[PDB]
Formats: C-alpha cells, structure tokens, sequence
C-alpha cells in the first residue's frame, strides 16, 4: 500500500497473509474454512496466516493453517488477468473471534464513488522498494467504468473495476495482490493489477467480486 496508514493490529480481521516461506500475497477469509485471493497468487505449498499484524513477529493472535485445496477460477486468463480470483480451502477450520473473522460477500455490486478499505503488506513506495512488517490500509473510492477504461484502453473487462486516485500517490502495490477491497462491510474487490503503483492516471485495478458470488457459493457447497 502506497500513501496509506498503519491499520492497527487485528483491525482488519478478515485479512490473511499467504505464506510459502515468506509473505507473497494477501487474501480474505470468507468463512471458517475458505479464503478468496487472486488467481495470479496461485502456487503450491501455501500456508494461510490469519490474525496477523506484524508478519515477522509472533504477537499472539495468529492462526497458521495449511491449504488443503486451491481452486483457480475456471476462466482465469493469466495474460489479460480476466477472472483473477481463486479459492483456498483450509485443512482445518479457523477459530473465529473479534480478531479473526470472515467478511461478508456482496449481494449486489458496488458503484463508482463508494469509499472502500484496501489493505495489505505490499510495497509502500511508488519509486522505491520498502515492505512493511505491519498491515497497511488505504481508504479509496471506486472509479467510474469510463475513467477506468480511459486509464487502461482495451484492458478493462466486465470483471474488473478501478479504485483509487487519478492524481497519483495513493494505491495498492506489489505484495498486496489477492487482498481485500471492502466497501460498506462487503468484499467488493480483490487487489489484481495496475501499471506501476500510485502513478498518475494509472489507478488500481480490482477483481469485481460481485460477479463471482454464485461461483464462490457453489464451489464451497461441493468442496
Ligand atoms: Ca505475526
């Protein structure tokens, strides 16, 4: 997160870190046994780390649980990043309390102008590299489909939305990928892509979760 703020320990209780020896992506806890993340975060050997603030210190609220199964969206295209979503099932159910909690799925899509909270352990510099230990947060609005397409001609599908600031300075970044965009208490986005970080006229691009709720629910129901 570039241009954000320190969230506060466990104030984002659905935020997870995907660990393969090191943090490599975020995710969102959507029930006691399932995490949603970005398909471009797929790899084998994932350990889901819940209840994290400092990802380099054991502070007392962590739950570390191995993935038992990963499911990349059937129609994920790694070239275009269309359908950049994946589900991860936990080998055991997480214990849910106020510091570790699932985030509600949307029943309807969000609109341009809604403010949302975006969070993660990604890079904090736009012309630099600095990775935080503690969870960073950014409040950002959803942008219009037309400004999204204008920023990124020929690249924005119906399964993507832009959020952030056209002026630059405030964005998600490398290492936030897979993490949440939460708007009015619903998971509306997944950190997916963008040209650089926090560049002018290059907002963040997010997977549009509301298009996937039927797939998410049926997948959970059969796995
Ligand atoms: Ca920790």
């Amino acid at each position: 997160i570039v241009g954000g703020y320190t969230c506060g320990a466990n104030t984002v209780p659905y935020q997870v870190s995907l660990n393969s020896g090191y943090h490599f992506c975020g995710g969102s806890l959507i029930n006691s046994q399932w995490v949603v993340s970005a398909a471009h975060c797929y790899k084998s050997g994932i350990q889901v780390r819940l209840g994290e603030d400092n990802i380099n210190v054991v502070e007392g609220n962590e739950q570390f649980i191995s993935a038992s199964k990963s499911i990349v969206h059937p129609s994920y295209n790694s070239n275009t990043l269309n359908n950049d979503i994946m589900l991860i099932k936990l080998k055991s159910a997480a214990s849910l309390n106020s510091r570790v909690a699932s985030i509600s799925l949307p029943t309807s899509c969000a609109s341009a102008g809604t403010q949302c909270l975006i969070s993660g352990w990604g890079n904090t510099k736009s012309s630099g590299t600095s990775y935080p230990d503690v969870l960073k947060c950014l409040k950002a609005p959803i942008l219009s489909d037309s400004s999204c397409k204008s920023a990124y001609p020929g690249q924005i599908t119906s399964n993507m939305f832009c959020a952030g600031y056209l002026e630059g300075g405030k964005d998600s970044c490398q290492g936030d990928s897979g993490g949440p965009v939460v708007c009015s208490g619903k998971l509306q986005g997944i950190v997916s892509w963008g040209s650089g970080c926090a560049q002018k006229n290059k907002p963040g691009v997010y997977t549009k979760v509301c298009n996937y709720v039927s797939w998410i629910k049926q997948t959970i129901a059969s796995n």
